[PDB]
């Protein structure tokens, strides 16, 4: 089996996402710490996957793309389980993506909201790592772009197992930049 999670920051406490296509943040460290985890492996002659709808990819600047150190799969109902080339899949699900390749040690969700709200209830994703953002005013951030998470059904796991989970990532608390502040967290399944 391939360790599936999803990865993602929100706001709290409607975890909103986005706004007209946008993100409505630009959080420099939380940048790095998604770079860092999704890209990380242990085992040698390994590779992590990040799995994307089709509007993301559309949306990830044209020197980052595809996303470096990393197996790209992009989502659409329009495509055919077929290699585009070393670093990119095109595929029609997640199940399907994954019968492709067998070089991969973690796959992550990355996006966006249609993906991320079909495939929280998908059995195949065992972890959740959520960036919680936080603003002393909340709703003044115009935001139209949702997730759908059961958080009831799963979990939040202590500091020392998301610590576990990154390897030698620095993990800091409270991480102020401008209005923002925000928290790492791991989440698993009931
Ligand atoms: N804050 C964060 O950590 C992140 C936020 N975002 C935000 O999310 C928003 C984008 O989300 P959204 O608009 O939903 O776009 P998505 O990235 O989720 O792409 C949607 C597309 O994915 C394809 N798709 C959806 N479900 C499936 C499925 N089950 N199987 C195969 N393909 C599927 C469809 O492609 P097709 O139509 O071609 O068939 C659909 O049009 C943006 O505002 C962005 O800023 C994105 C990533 C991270
Ligand atoms: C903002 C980076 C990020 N952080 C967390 N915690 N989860 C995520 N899924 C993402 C993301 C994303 C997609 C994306 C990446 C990117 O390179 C960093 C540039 C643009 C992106 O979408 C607009």
């Amino acid at each position: 089996k391939p360790n599936v999670a999803i990865i993602v920051a929100a706001l709290k406490p409607a975890l909103g996402i986005g706004y007209k296509g946008k993100m409505p943040w630009r959080l420099r460290k939380e940048i790095r710490y998604f770079k860092d985890v999704t890209t990380r492996t242990t085992k040698p002659n390994t590779r992590n996957a990040v799995i994307m709808g089709r509007k993301t990819w559309e949306s990830i600047p044209q020197k980052f793309r595809p996303l470096p150190d990393r197996l790209n799969i992009i989502l659409s109902r329009s495509y055919e389980n077929e290699i585009i080339d070393d670093n990119i899949i095109h595929a029609s699900s997640i199940e399907s993506s994954l019968n492709l390749v067998s070089d991969v040690e973690r796959v992550f969700i990355i996006g966006g909201a249609e993906i991320y709200n079909e495939l929280i209830n998908n059995s195949l994703v065992s972890h959740l790592l959520i960036t919680e953002i936080e603003h002393p005013s909340p709703e003044s951030i115009e935001m139209d772009t949702f997730l759908k998470f059961p958080l009831e059904s799963w979990t939040k796991q202590p500091k020392s197992e998301l610590q576990k989970f990154v390897g030698d990532t620095v993990l800091e608390d409270d991480i102020k930049e401008g209005d923002f502040t925000y928290n790492y967290t791991l989440w698993t399944r009931k």
